[PDB]
């Protein structure tokens, strides 16, 4: 008779990004986050994937609302498409509505922005069966929140994605004794930061890149150009504070980034003075030393614009060899080899990069295992649920609160569909439901379900051989030749004969079929097929997707 | 009227592996290496590139030989697709040539074994119009030699791929004596490895794996899983060694692993006792902590089997929730995130996994700045062409003998491609040639060009719409209906009826199209794809290939 309630993970345990959760009681439910997941960045784009909303479709009549803790593309992106689907009450603090809002607009969804209900901090409110509270808290991003969600269960603990800096750029620190009282009372469940859990100590400060900063603004004898993308608005704060303390007009290219930085500064976030700004076109006009560029790409893009000005495609702003060039890419671990690319661009252009104190080691963002177990020992709860990250990552995070007292049978490590069951005295999985993604084209701005693409790779990875059959089924022999095409197969160089070859062997065993299987087409197309895998399996040890066409007319 | 060298870089300078340099002087050539790039490392297998071998066929009548340095895949690898083409001499170390006639065996090139020419070590050889000496030099692989090689324009020194370990495994260290008397001789031209040029320091010694095996090993309760590539001898060497000094039988899983360990056993590079030695079908035979397995799969691979292990399609083993997985897999800069993907399947499996303390950081096996600048102070040279690296590197190897008393202009930063040319007195570049890559199947082994597979993504990024159309030219109109096919463009669900929506539309066209259209195919054919192009552009904001067949029959 007791109550619970039950943690639905739709994103953000098996991927760093795309994060959705629903915690959901009888008769009523809410739903955290609807984050963007970026696994891959090349030269050319970002991989996007957003979370699928099946299950939100089931449990469409609890949902008291949708709660947005971060400003960010990684809790915020995948808002306007699920926002395509079903409409529900969004709650925030005023920038990330703000951002929210200006992505709806630009999906034709700003009818959307009345869903919109602004939320103050060390306020609770009432969503539902639930009385949340945000609270204040650290990270890299200009606005972030751990939740404080009080059920007739338990209250919940929500950190989510945090960072523990005593000395931010903003000189807003973590509220800490919100977070300490709300242990003292009693917490039944934590969610926690898992993506940085294999890292020991604590992560270093957001003002530990001031000096850098001053020291590259310092000694540049050029250009300064910073590349990052749309929604590092806090790192393209501290450059435009930089590059004005120096004396240079700063010229921001794309229309994300000044939005964003717009949107921020009318809300007061950020102060920005407008005579410090100029145009691109204006750049050739000001002397080098005078100039900051700050540049972006597409959502989540970084390098596609950094190649394009290496590659003098940008058509915008050309790469000097007097220049320094600041990267701050997003975290997408294994981006190594497309930053080397970007950097050997760059060094043949004789332009000096720094890249190495803007990575994802000198600031990682996400809590360490010092802030981990602070916030364990902060909150003190009786179970554990480690979130945002994969498995291994989650798993660390267990480690952590096994040595932290939290015993090994109050966690549990849930994967994206598992149903997880919490009362005051017990947790269980209890099932699992439709959890997948979506492929996000970063320009069209689609969503294509990741099942399409893994076909267009079953067969795009291998050739495709067409092919087309016209036969006088009276006669029994091929009426007019047959007609073929390929792609990726083999080099055209060996396929113009291999496709006579083909085509000698399909008249062939045209001429000598039964009747039967040229008078009835399907058949036709299916004995040439099965002829033709095997004569390109035999010939270039490969089955690539065989399309035939038959005729009879 | 002095002499000179022409220096011709085919690989090597833009990629880490695949390195195949000529240095060719008037009337004489020799090409030193012929190697394969690892550029990527997935769940599935990795990718593998060899250069292209055109310059080497304008230079036939000149090349007195191929010199192997190194007895691994990064530069022995593309010696049997080389010698598909051309053949000349193979001088080199026996495990070397050991290695290269198993591979040439493997490709049915045995009758080029022929060609094989044994050197030893300390001892010069002439060789066409250059006189080469054999130098022991340190390196993670098990037989490693830099070049001393004699031409009338002078000296030069080829280091290449090395690192300064001063207590190897094999006991075996650099001979530190012969690089130091060609330096006081006099050294026109050095090449050196540029790999880790970035890192500061020494890197540690090979040695420094022995307390870190022997700690696993003690107190490994289960079973040992070692997971590595087909050529780490050395690692496989290291481990077995720990294995049966802990009563442990080895079980060695892959043909190749247990080939090249028995090339190097017999050519008595190696101990191995026999009896301490087990088959795969025997291994549950015996209890768990008695247990090592040694995992490899195709060439280069490591993470394919450990995929195929963990989720349980090897069909040979299968992992233990007792296991400890010992990961060392290639330094494929950028595998960061398949690493994860494997230690999630692992860890769902409940197997320990220790991956840090075997990855590139802790071993680099490349010299670091230290031992370049040790290099540099041995050589003495006039002239410096750093190699072995992508155009970042060798300008920071640049910088690093610029700071040890090598004037600037006497270094120059080659590109696969470019010809320069080295006399005792100048170095200047002369020209380009044609340089390439061509993408190899491990399974298949079988060189397909990057253009092929450029073509292949060029497409199988979009889908693919296939259509064909069979008119009567007599009544200029559709005869038989029209039919359709796609792949890749959009989900199934969403093309069953834009294909019925396209067909319509070219009924209408046809039946509508001027009599010489349907007259002739090819100018259908070429409407007809318009038509198309243009329908599915504003339906899905792309432009997949479109192939048209027309039929007047």
């Amino acid at each position: 008779s007791k109550a619970s309630v039950k943690i639905t993970p739709l994103g953000g345990l098996g991927e760093i990004g795309g994060n959705m959760m629903v915690i959901e009681t009888p008769k009523s439910a809410i739903v955290i986050d609807a984050g963007m997941s970026f696994p891959k960045e090349g030269l050319f784009g970002v991989d996007i994937l957003i979370p699928d909303f099946s299950y939100l479709h089931q449990i469409k009549d609890k949902i008291a609302g949708i709660i947005i803790t971060h400003a960010h593309e990684d809790h915020i992106g995948a808002t306007p498409y699920l926002f395509k689907e079903l409409q529900f009450p969004l709650y925030g603090t005023p920038l990330s509505l703000g951002l929210i809002g200006s992505k709806f607009d630009e999906h034709g969804l700003k009818k959307y922005r009345s869903y919109f209900k602004i939320v103050e901090k060390r306020c609770p409110i009432s969503v539902g069966e639930f009385i949340i509270e945000w609270i204040h808290i650290t990270h890299s991003i200009i606005d972030s929140s751990a939740l404080a969600i009080q059920t007739k269960a338990g209250t919940i603990i929500h950190t989510g994605d945090f960072k523990i800096d005593h000395t931010p750029v903003d000189n807003l620190p973590t509220d800490l004794y919100r977070l300490a009282h709300y242990g003292e009372k009693g917490v039944m469940l934590l969610l926690s930061d898992s993506t940085n859990s294999h890292k020991s100590g604590t992560t270093p400060s957001e003002s530990t890149i001031a000096p850098a900063f001053d020291t590259l603004f310092k000694e540049a004898q050029g250009r300064v150009i910073m590349s990052t993308f749309s929604s590092n608005i806090h790192r393209v704060y501290q450059a435009i504070q930089y590059g004005i303390k120096y004396n240079r007009k700063i010229a921001v290219i794309g229309r994300s980034m000044e939005k964003n930085l717009d949107i921020a500064r009318e809300l007061g976030y950020i102060h920005l003075p407008y005579q410090s700004f100029i145009e691109a076109n204006e750049v050739a006009k000001y002397p080098d030393n005078e100039i900051l560029i700050v540049t972006t790409g597409s959502q989540g893009e970084t390098m596609s614009a950094l190649y394009r000005m290496a590659t003098d495609e940008h058509r915008h702003i050309s790469i000097k060899p007097n220049d320094l060039v600041i990267i701050s890419a997003k975290a997408i671990p294994g981006n190594e080899a497309s930053v080397s690319a970007v950097l050997n661009f760059l060094i043949k252009k004789e332009a000096k990069v720094a890249y190495q104190e803007f990575d994802n080691i000198h600031v990682s963002g996400h809590a360490a295992q010092e802030e981990q177990k602070l916030m364990l020992r902060l909150i003190k709860p009786k179970f554990f649920l480690p979130v945002h990250g994969e498995y291994n990552h989650v798993a660390r995070h267990k480690q952590t609160a096994i040595s932290c007292g939290v015993p090994e049978k109050n966690i549990y490590l849930m994967e994206d569909g598992d149903q997880v069951e919490v009362g005051p005295a017990f947790i269980k999985k209890v099932g699992t439901i439709k959890s997948g993604k979506s492929y996000v084209d970063n320009q069209s701005n689609l969503s294509i379900d990741t099942s399409i693409v893994q076909q267009r790779e079953e067969v795009a990875s291998a050739g495709v051989f067409v092919a087309t059959i016209f036969v006088n089924k009276n006669k029994q022999a091929l009426l007019e030749s047959s007609q073929f095409s390929s792609l990726g197969l083999v080099g055209f160089k060996d396929e113009k004969p291999l496709i006579k070859e083909i085509q000698g062997g399909l008249e062939v065993l045209l001429k000598s079929s039964n009747a039967e299987i040229l008078n009835n087409p399907k058949k036709l197309e299916d004995h040439t097929r099965n002829f033709i895998r095997k004569a390109l399996f035999k010939k270039f040890r490969k089955y690539p997707a065989i399309i035939c066409h038959a005729h009879s007319f």
